[PDB]
C-alpha cells in the first residue's frame, strides 16, 4: 500500500457540540494535541526512516480526525519513498490541514530529540486520594451540582482516574485530566465523583473534554477555566484535548507515565 | 455489564511451536526473558474506588509458553470493573496466573503512577547502525543477507538500529521495534547487517520469536564467541514486550522506556 490521503476520515465536531447544546460561537478555545509514536516511511533511497510526530488541530476546525483512519492514513507512508523529512511534513501539513477544515501544524521529530527526557505528572493537586465509595458507574453531571460554594480561589487540580469508553471499539480509552480554574472553590469530592461518572461513558476524547469543560462552567461557574486531558495511545497515536476560557495552547506538551 | 476478573482470557503459546522451524538443539542455546510493560492496569478498591498502576513483568524464555499479547490484554481489562481489597492481592493473582500460564514462575511489579515522575526515555547501547547511504528496495525476508558478514578483526561490539519492523500475524498489522546487538567476534559489516534487519518488514512473527530468529541467524552465519540480541517493541493494545536472548547473560538492567515505546 503506497501513501493514501482518502483513508483519512473526519468527524465534524458539531455532532457532540451540539449535545452539549453549543453555539456557533464558542465557550471556549484550545486544541487537540497529538502524538504519533509510529510514523515511518521509506527515504529516497527506500531506507526505512523512524520519527515522532507533533500535531495541533484547532478546537475552531470543522472535523476532527478519527484515530484508526488516522492511524490507516500512516501505515499508507510506510513503503512509500519520501524526498526528504521536509516532504513528509508538508504532506501531513496539506492532507490534515485538509481533513480537519483548518490549518494544522506538524513537527516530524527524530528519536534522539528524546533522548533523557523525563516523564512527567500533571500540576497542582491531585484529587484521587479520598477514603469515599462508589455505588454506581452511571454518568451523571448533576454529581456537579452545588460544587462550587468555596471562597475565591485560584488553583490547578488534577486526577489520573478518567477512564470512558471507546464505542466503536468497544474498548475503554485512559486519562489524566488537569483543571485549572479561577472561581469559587470546587469540592474535590464532588469533582472526582463526577470524573469517575464517566467510567461506562461512551465518547471520543475530544467530546469528552468539551462535557467537562461545559459541565464545569455551567455548574460551578468559574470565571476562568482550562480543562487539559492527556489520554494514552490507541493504534500508536494519543489525542490530548485542551479547552480554555482564555488560553489558546498549553504551555508544556510533555507525556505522562502511562502513555 | 463489562466482563470482571477471569483468567480463562489468557492464551498460551508454546515456545517450542517456532523454535521448531529455527531446528534448534537440545539445549537451547540462548537463555533470557520477555519483559513486558502493562501501562494500562487498573481496577476498583473495595469500596469502588479507581485504582490505576503499571506493570512491569518477566517471564523466562525457558517457560514452557509465551503469552499471546491480545489474549493479555483482555485478561488486564477483566480486572478494570473489579473490586480487589488491596494492591497486594492484585499483584499476587498477577503472579499466579500469569505463572500458570507461561509454565514458569513469573515476576510482576505493580507500580503507582508517581513512580514513573521524572523517569527518563532511554535510547540504546553502542553505535546506531541505521544512518547508511544504501539503497534498499526487496523488504522480503533473506536470512542469507548474512552470509560471510562477519569478516572482521575480533572485536567487541554493541551496536543497535531503531529500523525493526515486523508484521503482527493474528492481524497482520505493523510492529514496531528497537534492536541491541552486543557480541564478542569477527567484526560485523553493518550493510549487511542492516538489510537483514530490514528484511523483517514485510515478515509475520512474534516479537519474542523475531528476536530468537535474529539470535540464531547471527549465531550460524557470523559465529561469534559471545551474544546478545535485545529488541524493545512499541505497545500494542496497551502492553509491550522486550524480548532479551543471549548466550551469557540473563536479562537486561532496567525497563526503561524508550522513544516510541
Ligand atoms: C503480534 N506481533 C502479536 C499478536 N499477539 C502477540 N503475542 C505475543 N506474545 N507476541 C506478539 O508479537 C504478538
Ligand atoms: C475512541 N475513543 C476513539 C476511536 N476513534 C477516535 N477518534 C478520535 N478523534 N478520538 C477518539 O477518542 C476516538
Amino acid at each position: 500500500n503506497q501513501y493514501d490521503p482518502s483513508l483519512l476520515q473526519p468527524v465534524p465536531r458539531s455532532l457532540n457540540r451540539n449535545d452539549l447544546h453549543l453555539s456557533a460561537t464558542l465557550p471556549f478555545q484550545g486544541c487537540d494535541i497529538w502524538t504519533l509514536y509510529e510514523l515511518s516511511w521509506l527515504n529516497q533511497k527506500g531506507l526505512p526512516q523512524v520519527a515522532i510526530g507533533e500535531v495541533s488541530i484547532p478546537a475552531t476546525s470543522a472535523n476532527l480526525i478519527e484515530s484508526k483512519s488516522f492511524k490507516l492514513y500512516l501505515n499508507s507512508y510506510n513503503q512509500t519513498r519520501f524526498a526528504s523529512w521536509d516532504e513528509v511534513q508538508t504532506r501531513l501539513v496539506h492532507d490534515l490541514s485538509a481533513c480537519a477544515g483548518e490549518t494544522v501544524t506538524v513537527n516530524v521529530k527524530s528519536l534522539n530529540e528524546y533522548t533523557a527526557e523525563p516523564i512527567v505528572t500533571m500540576q497542582g493537586e491531585c484529587i484521587d486520594d479520598q477514603d469515599i465509595e462508589i455505588a454506581n458507574y452511571e454518568f451523571d453531571d448533576a454529581l456537579l451540582q452545588g460544587a462550587a460554594q468555596g471562597e475565591e480561589v485560584s488553583e490547578v487540580l488534577h486526577s489520573h482516574l478518567l477512564k470512558s469508553n471507546c464505542l466503536i471499539t468497544n474498548q475503554p480509552d485512559w486519562g489524566s485530566v488537569e483543571i485549572a480554574y479561577h472561581g469559587a472553590k470546587m469540592n474535590r469530592e464532588a469533582l472526582l465523583r463526577y470524573l469517575v461518572s464517566f467510567r461506562e461513558h461512551n465518547e471520543f476524547h475530544e467530546q469528552c473534554v468539551e462535557r467537562i469543560f461545559t459541565d464545569i462552567m455551567r455548574y460551578c461557574q468559574p470565571q476562568s477555566l482550562t480543562v487539559y486531558a492527556r489520554y494514552t495511545r490507541l493504534g500508536g497515536l494519543d489525542i490530548n484535548p485542551f479547552r480554555s476560557s482564555h488560553q489558546s495552547a498549553p504551555n508544556h506538551n510533555q507525556r505522562m507515565a502511562r502513555q
